[PDB]
């Protein structure tokens, strides 16, 4: 008996990944985060950022939540928001496929459709959503918030107390290491830090992809970000609020196809399709059970279904464009017994 | 510690829903069972079907299971498949959403699309797949399946063992009234042997749409169906297997408004963007409330998720043409 969709937010499934645990001699562990009714981890963040503003007031019945994204978090946010009596003002880029704006606008979110261009312009849809929402505060009632995922640490917080928590509760204490993606790196910050507290010798793993400066920045303290992924919702290059204070034990750069392969084999062999990050995700996962060496506990997060990719992550034509590998089983015709 | 994705199929939650339960004086829950990893109800079914013929010997790796579908139980069918070292073969109404195909094709089904056909016609997708099992298992070493949702009554057992004891236990034995609607029957009729198993006077429901028989059938005693839904997964024209026996103690025919009229009001109100049966079924619900008196708990499925129809069910020319409403927010 719950009060209504958001109390069925988190306590996510640990389901064993079977192909990357025999390889390694180690049990490892995907976090459902697409079990969540928004259908991905950024339920926890948009939970706790909505709440958040509410405990300090600055929404009310009809206010509206502003933020920069294309985006599972429009989508949690938009969820959260509806649930609370809230709305969103969803910026994007006007370039920014159909298919994306039509599960945002799905579920009750105003798109404010907008020229893209990269972080460094002020009118980049991250940037201009915080003076949206700065604007937007003078003529609603109810108020207006910039929900700030990248820089509004109780994104990181989420994952402090609820992430975090959940992991160490199902493996029963056990868990020897943790890897994730950064987007905002609320999820790896975060959880890393709940973990920490609860076991200072737990090592915890950056998975990042190529286009992502973190790798670069965590091994070597060098800046740069060179090639690019055609993963989505990860891969960041600067250090967000969420990121500060945060050193990983260890970090590897995942290449597309390596990502790819796994996703792929996943569909066939475990029946779990899931988005790019999670590829990222596992690959990271085998590596630092590779490095801990075999009987550990590996966790590591599964972050969204593959569904939301289909059009790109799932479609040939596209993945032999980027000499991507292409699911095997999309290429491949019975007899119908018609009368 | 889940040792594969199969071990999160059910154990769903029950979300309160606010508006309907206001309106009622009781407390009414959707189950929800979109939060299944195949994203609907059909999970629990298509687990039961396939480890029933995993028990009788009938599937080693490699071997195929066909199905004749509306597409969900081709989805969960799938994924477990895939996670035991199974084939699909899923024949599919080329009538049903662009989303389920999508999906399907997505997680490694092999999809046959046929025409539409009723019935008493044996091209009618449901007597096709079962010919075509016929057809594979003559040269399948690993075995053949015909899944046969509809007249399978390990679909109805698995609500029965499943859905029933989750909805009894997570209401603390308070539930006095359920309803849903039917496409095999499996949810409805094992649920409410489940429960009424446990307590002989919960009430139970049947929320039936324009163009299925079975509101006429419990109400005149004859199967006779008049008009159309854009409902998908449910509307059943016979006393399938998993009927056998059923007799539900109301019985209410939803139109299609009616339900689209609450699933876009859910998404705005509560956060909750639904398939069509949910319409169907919360529309059941606030009836059977209202025929039961306040201070009831009424409890009813959320089957699947509105993006799973969203090309039609919430598509502003599609709605149109059909003379339906269309979400206000969709300008």
């Amino acid at each position: 008996m719950f009060n209504s969709v958001l109390d069925t937010i988190g306590n996510t499934p640990l389901i064993r990944l079977s192909k990357a645990s025999e390889l390694t001699g180690c049990d490892i562990y995907g976090k459902a985060e697409f079990l969540n009714p928004g259908q991905s981890v950024k339920d926890r963040a948009a939970l706790y950022i909505i709440r958040d503003a509410e405990k300090r007031g600055l929404l009310r019945p009809g206010g509206v939540i502003v933020e920069g994204t294309a985006g599972n978090t429009g989508i949690g946010l938009t969820m959260v928001a509806k649930a609370l009596g809230y709305r969103t003002a969803i910026v994007i880029p006007e370039t920014q496929s159909q298919e994306k704006k039509d599960a945002l606008r799905l579920l009750g979110a105003e798109l404010i459709e907008v020229p893209a261009a990269p972080y460094r312009n002020p009118n980049n849809y991250v940037r201009l959503s915080g003076r949206l929402a700065e604007q937007l505060a003078k003529t609603e009632p109810n108020g207006a918030i910039w929900a700030n995922q990248f820089d509004n640490t109780v994104n990181r917080q989420a994952h402090i107390e609820t992430t975090a928590q959940e992991i160490w509760r199902d493996t029963s204490d056990q868990i020897d290491g943790f890897v994730a993606a950064v987007g905002s790196g609320g999820t790896l910050a975060g959880t890393a830090i709940g973990l920490k507290e609860r076991n200072h010798n737990i090592k915890i793993a950056l998975a990042d992809p190529h286009g992502a400066a973190l790798h670069a920045f965590y091994t070597t303290g060098e800046l740069k970000a060179e090639g690019d992924s055609i993963t989505e919702g990860i891969g960041q290059g600067r250090i967000t609020a969420n990121l500060e204070g945060f050193t990983p034990d260890f970090s590897y750069q995942i290449p597309d196809a390596e990502a790819l392969d796994i996703l792929f084999a996943l569909v066939e062999e475990e029946g779990l399709c899931l988005g790019g990050s999670s590829g990222i995700n596992i690959a990271g996962a085998i590596r630092l059970a590779k490095d801990l060496g075999p009987g550990h506990t590996i966790v590591t997060v599964l972050c969204d279904y593959g569904n939301r990719y289909q059009s790109k992550l799932f479609n040939p034509a596209f993945l032999r464009g980027k000499s991507l590998p292409v699911p095997r089983w999309l290429e491949k015709e019975i007899d119908i017994p018609f009368e």
